[PDB]
């Protein structure tokens, strides 16, 4: 019905980021005044300026005079903006509150039925599936999706509905700012510990989050994941409603993946829903337009979340059938040639060994619908520390491909470690492999190694996504 007083005139430091931009859009659509600052001009800055936001390029204290009567709050994000930023200093000097993005999002979600999706990976896809399912059922939920894949998949919308669907980051402690009515948890793996220092504290963030669920709420949780299954048990012992989904049958399972197959038109799964949800007809068929069995598991999570707020299961399944995937999630970049002899180039954000194995299994199942292609992966390791810790597991996961090109480590503002490179991963791969540390040489080499019917996947969380188009060009030039 209203914005809280602290959110009426908001100045956003780093407003050009996709998450900050979505928050600013929602603020504006609910009658807020927004000013901001960013290091670099971009299309998001232009769009926000066009909607009435006063945005200065570059950070400077004067930006705090843009709003009439001064800013009621300054919104930053600790991951991107340092505490030594001039505008944060000026804000603390005048006594203007400084908040992080998740607190603002929590204030925006207040008064709605909130569906939060978290987990180590698969958050963006599951949140997007849930949003698409709800919209297919005629609803107009508010939402804020994105984060896990960087800018990819990030979007936000102020809706007329009573629901608010949000992706919750678990890598920086944002989880604990939220109060979910329905909490979905895709998995809990031993990663993203850089903020927590230990597996134990990271796992504990999820227990605290589960405790934050409103009375009478529900936790949808994947139980094929070990951390997820343990957390589901712990949550059941707290008295909380627990909707489990996975592949192992059980009396305490809300939804079960009985079978899954990849076909030429798309994927098809057979599932069993608990009799409490939906109807007595036992086995349901769930078709999907996205490849991969793990996508069917994600879809089960979104389905249970949607049913919890009163959407009919069959119509939700219809809506999930039309989900097309998000950017950098086995995303088709392009095709060279036609039919069975065509070479397809895909893009994927996978950077955890489980993600790598899942993506390569999906690629192999896609290949099995063709007539004899090969799977070539172009993998860019994501961090020096991650590479040093996980190189053996990375190479083991990459062994699922027919050919592997390994790029050098993408640093991502991390301090370089002596003795660590992409070759640290390349040492552990058993299948045909090439180490290509020169970025500009990659595309050509891949184009030379391609055969008709091949599936090519650029994989990684950094620069590697830019190689998809180039490869295609280098393939079409090769077509003489
Ligand atoms: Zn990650």
């Amino acid at each position: 019905e209203q914005l809280p007083p602290d959110l009426r005139r908001v100045h956003m430091v780093g407003i050009g980021g996709a998450g900050m931009s979505g928050i600013a859009r929602i603020l504006l659509d609910r009658g807020g005044l927004v000013s901001g600052s960013d290091a670099k001009e971009s299309r998001g800055v232009h769009a926000l300026r066009a909607r009435g936001a006063l945005i200065r390029i570059g950070h400077d204290a004067s930006s705090l005079d843009l709003l009439p009567g001064g800013a009621t709050a300054v919104v930053t994000t600790h991951a991107a903006i340092p505490k030594t930023n001039p505008e944060l200093v000026e804000a603390r000097r005048r006594g203007i509150p400084v908040v992080l993005r998740p607190a603002v999002l929590a204030k925006l979600m207040a008064g709605r039925t909130t569906l939060m999706v978290t987990g180590t990976h698969g958050k963006t896809t599951t949140t997007s599936m849930l949003i698409v399912a709800l919209q297919h059922c005629g609803l107009d939920p508010s939402f804020a999706v994105g984060g896990e894949l960087g800018e990819a998949g990030t979007n936000a919308h102020h809706g007329s509905g009573d629901c608010f669907v949000a992706e919750a980051d678990e890598s920086d402690g944002s989880l604990l700012q939220y109060t979910p009515h329905v909490a979905v948890i895709t998995n809990i793996e031993s990663d993203h510990l850089d903020f927590y220092g230990s597996v134990e504290a990271y796992v504990a963030v999820f227990d605290s989050f589960v405790e934050r669920i409103v009375p009478g709420g529900a936790l949808v949780v994947c139980t094929d994941d070990p951390g997820g299954a343990a957390l589901a048990q712990r949550a059941t012992e707290l008295g909380i409603r627990v909707l489990r989904y996975g592949s192992v049958p059980g009396e305490t399972m809300a939804a079960t993946l009985v079978s899954w197959q990849q076909q030429g038109v798309g994927a098809v799964a057979h599932i069993r829903l608990a009799s409490e949800l939906a109807t007595a007809q036992g086995p349901r068929v769930m078709r999907l337009s996205v490849p991969g069995r793990h996508m069917a598991l994600n879809a089960l999570g979104a389905l249970l979340a949607a049913v919890q707020i009163g959407a009919p299961a069959d119509e939700v399944l219809d809506g999930l059938a039309g989900f097309e995937g998000v950017r950098r999630r086995f995303e088709l970049v392009g095709t060279c040639g036609v039919g069975k002899a065509s070479v397809r180039v895909f893009d994927d954000y996978a950077h955890h060994p489980t993600e790598i194995s899942a993506t390569l299994a999906a690629a192999r199942m896609v290949l099995e619908q063709g007539d004899g292609g090969r799977c070539m992966v172009v993998f860019q390791p994501h961090l020096y520390s991650r590479t040093k810790a996980f190189a053996a597991e990375f190479g083991r996961a990459l062994n699922a491909a027919d050919e592997v090109f390994v790029l050098d480590v993408y640093g991502a503002r991390e301090q370089p470690l002596a003795g660590v490179s992409g070759a640290s991963v390349a040492e552990h791969v058993t299948v045909p492999m090439r180490y290509v540390p020169d970025f500009s040489a990659v595309a050509q080499q891949v184009a030379a190694a391609a055969s008709p019917g091949d599936v090519i996947v650029t994989m990684g969380a950094g620069d590697v996504t830019l190689l998809g188009p180039e490869i295609l060009t280098a393939l079409r030039v090769r077509a003489n």
